[PDB]
């Protein structure tokens, strides 16, 4: 009934788009055509971290905790918004990475959808409010893939048993 593509086009961000982005998230899987994404991607064993939307000022401040080769990194910054592009930007190194915020049909699920516009180096992270997905949300994920013609075996998934950033965000937590 609803065309594959629908839900890889941009939506503009309201307040409620930010509100419904609110809270904590764990990183999923994620598969790109640019190889420097895949390259940065490939060593991220594990990643949650916490959207907390100043809509004010256009900004989300993250808190970011990736284990990569089996250690803790937290990185807090602010991620800018722009709304009616429907995109988030985050500033790493001299490089601004933009990304449209994409929805699928299970709210607790979210997608980032990086050079959308190019078929060369598109791709899709994918987010849910729990480090395990059901069958149901994981296969609303390899439907926006299939769209991009994206093969579904060139997904690279994190591995909740790999955490290593537990011990730190409750030592955060109690502070």
């Amino acid at each position: 009934q609803i065309p594959l593509c629908a839900n890889l086009v941009p939506v503009p961000i309201t307040n409620a788009t930010l509100d419904r982005i609110t809270g904590k998230w764990f990183y999923i899987a994620s598969a790109f055509r640019n190889e420097e994404y895949n390259k940065s991607v490939q060593e991220i064993q594990a990643t949650f971290f916490y959207f907390t939307p100043n809509k004010t000022e256009d900004t989300i401040f993250l808190r970011e905790y990736q284990t990569r080769q089996n250690q803790c990194f937290y990185n807090s910054s602010y991620l800018n918004v722009q709304r009616e592009n429907g995109t988030v930007s985050r500033y790493e190194g001299g490089r601004e990475h933009v990304a449209h915020l994409l929805f699928l049909r299970d709210t607790k699920t979210l997608m980032f959808g990086s050079y959308l516009d190019d078929e060369k180096n598109w791709g899709l992270s994918f987010y849910a409010d729990k480090p395990e997905t059901t069958k149901e949300q994981l296969g609303e994920f390899y439907e926006a893939l299939d769209c991009l013609r994206i093969p579904r075996s060139d997904v690279m998934y994190t591995d909740w048993k790999k955490d290593k950033c537990e011990p730190l965000e409750k030592q955060h937590e109690k502070e």
